């Protein structure tokens, strides 16, 4: 059994051979194409040369399980307002799609497979999530589930004031850019400078912590997962994951209503995670897993 | 079928023999007792004088399902610390206890036996909750699944200012009390005051209400549940219900963030609303439900 894996996004498209257990067999990937006709036609190559046992899918936006549209909007708007489960019928598989956030946090049940309720934050430009629920994906009324990001810790005002604008790596990049004077940054360069003594850079990663650890305990007390992963480039870094940790415990140690600090842990995966997760989903729905 | 249902708290103790329909076939009640010794000989007594085929409990703290031990601390000190399923074992009848904010939760199957997913939020002195995942109550790892009255919508600072500190029903008399220089006041008259033209009471109300409108935003984009349901004495006033969702309403129309808004709806039951959880909650666990 071979599943023919897909992570479709702005950044391009990825097309990857995995067994069952997650080993990744082959992995190939195109920039994202100019529409849907050429995406179809490069899939079309790329599943005719194995026999695939299944088609599984990571895709920006909210799908609808029961039609396989893709609701919303992205950054590949072609592939949005039709079923995908009519576009692939003639490979006749099984086919499942799932939003990148919520593979991002399935990724975790092949590191983890004990995992029984945990809470993934994705953390990139802005921030996404996921949640699983007795060992499966929860994805609410309204494929909702885990936004995260929309989460308001401060009173809206003039902004809304949510998660993602307070609390995400692009906001941390956007901030340094605004006081620096310009935008040759990133997370990665923000830690380094911040190492070197400069000031600037240790307040936007001060800031970014406190702001993480105040919206991690909110997840922790409001749906009391076993772990929160944090995903995405930064989580990558241990140093972000100390600092957070570090940045949480204070919280703690601070008010005296706060009892259980949340287990927090980076994710395992990050690069490949939408292929491993998009895997799981698909094992997952056929009840293979 | 009778089930020998019992609701502890400060203010009182009460039992009520219930089918499994949720009738209440009969209802008494005493003061809370000075003993634990004084409340089991009172139980015995009632429970002796039918025969009954289960003993649910709404209890206040933290239940640990596996034990019958009640942890954390509350109004009734003496009922923690040991096991019920243990004090209780004569009657040989199973025996199931369940948090009170979470019976509330369980209330609303009662009433709509069709939920899936659903939160709701008890407004009292503080602020509990409870979520429903596929018509079941979550508890979370720690049994604090649905503790919505820990989320801190501003910046902590001198005060956590999660929550239950910003929006509810005993601190909106709180505020009421401070600045009109007396006590003699409850929700319920500061809705009448507000009404007679009474200003402060008409802030008190309006920030009351826009502090829950914040917070239940939060929910819907968290937990993303079909429906919120708001329980304590408060959201028995259909003035109140009005005006929380008028106050979503416009968060939803100032934020191009928003765009699904809660469903909003008043708890069914309130005076025996523990009776009718405690009780669905026993048919959940001994599934005759
Ligand atoms: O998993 C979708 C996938 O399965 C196929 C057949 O292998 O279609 C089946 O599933 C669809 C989704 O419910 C049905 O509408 C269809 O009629 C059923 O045969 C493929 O056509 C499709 O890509
Ligand atoms: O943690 C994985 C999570 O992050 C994203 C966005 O960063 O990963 C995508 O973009 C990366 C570019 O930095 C790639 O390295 C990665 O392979 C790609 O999927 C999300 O798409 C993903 O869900
Ligand atoms: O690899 C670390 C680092 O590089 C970034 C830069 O955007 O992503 C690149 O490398 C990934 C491998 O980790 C690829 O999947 C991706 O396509 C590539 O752009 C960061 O995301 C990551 O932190
Ligand atoms: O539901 C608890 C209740 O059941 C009884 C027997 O009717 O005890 C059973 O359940 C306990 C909880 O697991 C066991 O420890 C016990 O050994 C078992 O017989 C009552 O004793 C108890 O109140
Ligand atoms: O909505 C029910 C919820 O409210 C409480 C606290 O108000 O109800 C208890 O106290 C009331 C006094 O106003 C009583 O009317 C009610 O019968 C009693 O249980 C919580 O205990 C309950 O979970
Ligand atoms: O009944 C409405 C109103 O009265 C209060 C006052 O505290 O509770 C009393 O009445 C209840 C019946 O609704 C009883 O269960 C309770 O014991 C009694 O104190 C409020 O809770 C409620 O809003």
């Amino acid at each position: 059994m071979t599943i023919a894996t897909i992570d479709i996004g702005g950044t391009g498209i990825k097309f990857a051979s995995l067994t069952p257990d997650g080993k990744i067999l082959d992995k190939t990937s195109i920039s994202t194409p100019e529409n849907l006709e050429d995406l179809l036609a490069w899939l079309d190559q790329r599943l005719s040369e194995q026999d695939y046992s299944g088609i599984a899918m990571s895709v920006p936006g909210a799908v609808n399980q029961e039609t396989g549209v893709i609701d919303g909007f992205s950054a590949v708007p072609y592939i949005h307002g039709f079923s995908w489960y009519e576009a692939l019928s003639s490979y006749q598989l099984p086919v499942h799609l799932e939003n990148d956030a919520n593979c991002v946090g399935l990724s975790e049940l092949l590191a983890h497979p004990e995992l029984e309720n945990a809470a993934c934050v994705v953390i990139g430009t802005g921030i996404g999530g996921a949640m699983i629920i007795n060992g499966r994906l929860h994805r609410g009324r309204h494929g909702l589930g885990g936004e995260f990001g929309y989460m308001t810790t401060l009173a809206p005002a003039e902004k809304l004031n949510n998660w993602s604008q307070l609390a995400s790596t692009g906001n941390m990049v956007r901030y340094v850019i605004e006081k620096s004077g310009h935008t040759d940054w990133d997370g990665r360069k923000i830690y380094q400078e911040a190492a070197a003594g400069n000031i600037l850079c240790q307040e936007a990663i001060e800031r970014m912590n406190r702001n993480l650890a105040q919206g991690l305990l909110n997840i922790q007390y409001l749906i009391d997962p076993g772990v929160i992963s944090l995903g995405g480039s930064i989580s990558q870094n241990p140093d972000f994951i100390q600092g957070v940790k570090k940045a949480v415990e204070d919280f703690v140690d601070a008010y005296e209503e706060y009892t259980v600090a949340p287990v927090i842990q980076a994710c395992t995966y990050h690069a490949d995670a939408n292929l491993y997760g998009a895997l799981v989903n698909w094992l997952q729905e056929e009840k293979q897993w």
